[PDB]
């Protein structure tokens, strides 16, 4: 029984969309989510939306959210995030079906098992060498195809603190680390969705190209904003058409593997 | 109406230089200041001095009180003044850089005045980054700095380190390949709250040490670099003394409206 | 008079080891250690040894009590991954640098709130570990016939998560030759107090930046750790008494100088 986690999904909660629905305010161990859980049928699969946000990303309760959705029993998460473009090759409007990340976060907490939540007991080391669901991937990436998206199928997410923008010698420095795309927010919600044993998978929306060009306007609230005003619909176009496929893919071995991999990863006295 | 808020900046509080003398303690949203905030004129033009460190590592400074308290006085400007260590031969001992950019290293510090719990400061701020050092005070500092005839660099990248420890030489070599062409511990997230606030902001780098990069020369230590703002503090004093009156007398409006307006549209709210 | 804190040093709480065994347990102004202090000697030699994640560890609590009791040096035994195709699993790494990748973790004992700790410490770091303790087991794990590489760099992540593969990549291209969670603050903080520290690193993984092979989880480490951990041991024993029967004075009187003038008083 597939259930999908949305988060950051556009207006997906929508009567013309989600049939059923159910608003839902939950507590956790590690205090409120974000906003009230929104529970409800997309193209008869079940799925749980929940607003990321109002909060600076490095407020944002993500053990909570992550839990919240575990608790509800969602098999999957899929994120929607815009992004500042690091590469030439990513223009903005264009979506990346990201697989990795760099972490520059300092403020977070990213795990469950702090020793101070015994829902949590343990330590916890969790693998982040594919913290991306590559079943999920694969699926983003055929439909975007087939919706004729501009789409990129790899990219590394550098996420930042925040809520600043990065310098320009910053800007750079990433472009020598690997990074593709950057942002406020992957980090630490796909570690926290392992944890959980969750199949995570993430559409970045490139909206800008951060500030690192010498041709072009520099990122700024306003640039990220009229980008997104005038792509944003290809994202809810990607997952409402993903969703079905979500639906009516198998998934019991890749959600045991997700399942022992939480598992083992767990030391105990 | 220009005023300069003074950061770190030597021994100006000193009756042959600030005239006027008007010491304050001040209370903020974010709590208290490093120090009494010290009132004045400097050739003409209105100075707030503030104390960075007073005793206090780094990262315990308050920088959200201090630049906070700076533009509750007023202040359109904020000049600051820091040692820091070279990460390139080309930059000597003694030598000053205007620095125009920088890699933040640090991890403790608040880096903006809209955290969800100040409604003085409601909403999210997403300040751009791009051009965090206000490039006209810049220019009269490269223009004052030459006029005196000092060795200054007219650009570098400042990487900021969460400190108190120095850094080890991996990473000192790391920041090298970075991009970084000196360091220290106090820089971000002063810069980023000051951006944040619609304050024209620069600083006055001195170079004290060459950290630990070289392998044939004598590491960064407190008294090396102590001995080097002994042999040369002045100059930096100096340098900001000549700069104080040519603000005083440059137009600054649109670049003011300029900065205000970035700052007002880089708030989101509900 | 030489006395050897030994951090996470495997089994040498042992009877047939360990000789004048003495339990401890202490409060230190920056809260309880991690484990109570087992006193003894190994050899001819005054030794000290002493389910949390390592962001949690009380660092400067166990250093500070390893200073209390009178330890002169420190020497620490960590798990590690492997970042260099030529350090293989098992191997030994003395290591000579760090670099520092965690967040959330006091680095320093001069935080303004303890008093036996007043005023602001910036500490040195350009050979963050003791050079002659390195160069002891250095010749020691040469005489064992230990698979050992004289020097490395360590990562040090925040964790308890292991690292992404972009992570992995990245780190080898900043000079990062192994990666661990534990050798920041640790290393920072023995300086501070003026002990001479140096680090055993055993390679227990390939941490994930091969994609052509199995990544780092914690059942990896654990195995590799089974089959090798008795390799460190080893090599910790026998540096022992070669550092028990070392001069010190000098080295000892240089790394008190450089902690006491690297703190700035009102
Ligand atoms: N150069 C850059 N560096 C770092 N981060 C970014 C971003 C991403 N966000 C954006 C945010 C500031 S603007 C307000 C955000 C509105 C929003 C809404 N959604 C969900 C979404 C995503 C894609 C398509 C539709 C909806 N994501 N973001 C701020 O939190 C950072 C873009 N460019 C960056
Ligand atoms: N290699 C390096 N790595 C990181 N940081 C540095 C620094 C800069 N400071 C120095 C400080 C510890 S020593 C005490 C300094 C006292 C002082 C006095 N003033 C005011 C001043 C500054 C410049 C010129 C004139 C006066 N600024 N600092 C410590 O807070 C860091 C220099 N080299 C570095
Ligand atoms: N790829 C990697 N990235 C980051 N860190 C590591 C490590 C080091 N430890 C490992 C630990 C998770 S597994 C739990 C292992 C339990 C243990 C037991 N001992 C004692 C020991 C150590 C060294 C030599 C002999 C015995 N040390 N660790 C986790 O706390 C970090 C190894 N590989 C890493
Ligand atoms: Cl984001
Ligand atoms: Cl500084
Ligand atoms: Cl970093
Ligand atoms: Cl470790």
């Amino acid at each position: 029984a597939v259930k999908i986690g949305i988060i950051g999904g556009t207006g997906l909660d929508d009567p013309e969309i989600l049939e059923g629905r159910t608003e839902k305010y939950v507590d956790t161990p590690f205090g409120k989510p974000s906003d009230a859980l929104i529970l409800g049928k997309i193209k008869n699969v079940d799925c749980v939306l929940l607003a990321r946000h109002t909060i600076m990303p490095s407020k944002v309760n993500y053990q909570a959210n992550i839990w919240a959705l575990k608790e509800e029993g969602c098999t999957h998460v899929i994120v929607t995030t815009a992004c500042g473009s690091l590469r030439e090759e990513i223009q903005p409007g264009d979506i990346v079906i990201i697989d990795q990340f760099i972490d520059r976060t300092t403020m977070r907490p990213q795990s469950f098992y702090d020793g101070s939540h015994s829902c949590a007991r343990g330590v916890c080391h969790i693998p982040m060498a594919e913290p991306f669901c590559p079943k999920t991937r694969e699926v983003l990436i055929e439909t975007a195809k087939k919706l004729g998206l501009r789409c990129h199928s790899k990219g590394t997410m550098v996420t930042i603190e925040g809520p600043r923008f990065s310098s320009r010698a910053e800007s750079f420095m990433f472009r020598t680390w690997g990074a593709d795309v950057i942002n406020m927010t992957t980090v630490p919600e796909v570690v926290l969705a392992k944890e959980a044993g969750i199949c995570y998978a993430s559409i970045a929306m490139a909206t800008d190209y951060d500030c690192w060009k010498e041709h072009e306007e520099a990122v700024s609230v306003d640039r990220v904003l009229k980008t997104l005003k005038e792509n944003a619909n290809k994202a809810k176009s990607l997952l409402l058409t993903t969703i079905p496929q979500i639906g009516s893919t198998e998934w019991s071995e890749t959600l045991h593997n997700l399942k022992n991999m939480a598992q083992f990863s767990v030391l105990l006295p």
